[PDB]
């Protein structure tokens, strides 16, 4: 009996997760459309600049951590 | 007798899991259709930008952890 009750629990959880998945997919679609229009209008170098600066910040935090051993 | 009862338990669990699987597949199909339309309308560089930024965040967290030893 305990196992059957548990299984019913995961079933209901799966249904709720499916609903959340559909909503998140809707949001991703809207985001894709908006950024697609923005890129198609003007240019591509700006996106590369954004990627570069975010990557620079990530690399700085990777280097400046407590546990590491860099080599130049 | 104990083993037979246990086996009945896993049977019922499998049935419930099958129902959940069908629901999740439905959700995946809807998501695929929506994002497919969004991509087919506008462009592909936006998806690459999203992938790049999420990957940058993942790499930053991989580097900035307690147990590691980076090498440059």
């Amino acid at each position: 009996q305990s196992q059957i009750l548990k299984a019913e629990g995961e079933r209901q959880s799966a249904f709720l997760q499916a609903e959340a998945r559909e909503r998140s997919a809707e949001a991703e679609a809207r985001a894709t459309k908006m950024v697609s229009e923005a890129i198609a209008s003007g240019d591509i170098q700006a996106v590369n600049y954004f990627v570069a600066q975010k990557y620079t910040e990530a690399l700085q935090q990777i280097g400046s951590s407590s546990n590491s051993k860099v080599v130049m």
